[PDB]
């Protein structure tokens, strides 16, 4: 039932100045009943956090050069990069947010912002069985019009969406990944423009960098992440 996002190729070697093309396919249509197709492309530079380059298939995040273009429809999507430069090098991910759970492709290795801020705190080291509360304080966007999420990253599983807390128009509904159901609880406070993640009964496999994200009208902003180690 979970939408599988498949990227090709896993690794894409290029020479500076060449054109690059990355494919992302979904296991089912990403066309939403509301008319939007919720497909994002991200770039993660080595050692840094993922940043959105393209949203709703083809919309370029302002600031991203015109050399980048997203295209496609339904289940078949493509990111094109003209005249590759050094700053473009890193891992590109696609993600779908039409269906819950939100899901990510496995990545392809190619080898401010209106004052928006999201700051994650609470990370650290705990032993299995332990608990930890992550907090995310935001500013620079009208929080009431955003769905807040927690997404995590590990070498073993890649990017994984784990929880969502919708806004008032969408009944403040919460959703969780099966991997954390019954253990993690996402909470939201509009007055403080903050979201929190209470993580109980932690396991080694919960180890990862945890990012808070704010999504609205197909766009998404992400924090720099906070590291959680369960050892
Ligand atoms: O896209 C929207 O209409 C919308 C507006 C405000 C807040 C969230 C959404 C939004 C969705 C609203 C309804 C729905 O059925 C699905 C939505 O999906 C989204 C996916 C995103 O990445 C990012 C945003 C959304």
């Amino acid at each position: 039932s979970d939408v599988v996002m498949t990227q090709t190729p896993l690794s894409l070697p290029v020479s500076l100045g060449d054109q690059a093309s990355i494919s992302c396919r979904s296991s089912q249509s990403l066309v939403h009943s509301n008319g939007n197709t919720y497909l994002r492309w991200y770039l993660q530079k080595p050692g840094q956090s993922p940043k959105v380059l393209i949203y709703k298939v083809s919309n370029r995040v302002s600031g991203v050069p015109d050399r980048f273009s997203g295209s496609g429809s339904g289940t078949d999507f493509t990111l094109k990069i003209n005249r590759v430069e050094a700053e473009d090098l890193g891992v590109y991910f696609c993600s779908q947010s039409t269906h819950v759970p939100w899901t990510f492709g496995g990545g392809t290795k190619l080898e401010k912002d209106g004052g928006v801020k999201l700051d994650e705190t609470g990370g650290g080291l705990v032993q299995p069985g332990g608990a930890m509360k992550l907090s995310c304080v935001t500013s620079g966007f009208t929080f009431g019009h955003y769905w807040m999420n927690w997404v995590r990253q590990s070498p073993e599983k890649g990017l994984e969406w784990v929880a969502q807390f919708r806004n008032k128009p969408y009944n403040y509904e919460t959703y969780y990944s099966d991997s954390v159901k019954g253990r993690f609880t996402i909470s939201r406070d509009d007055s403080k423009s903050s979201v929190y993640l209470q993580m109980n009964n932690l396991r080694v496999e919960d180890t990862g960098i945890y990012y808070c994200t704010g999504a609205s009208y197909g766009m998404e902003y992400l924090g720099q992440g906070t590291s959680v180690t369960v050892s």
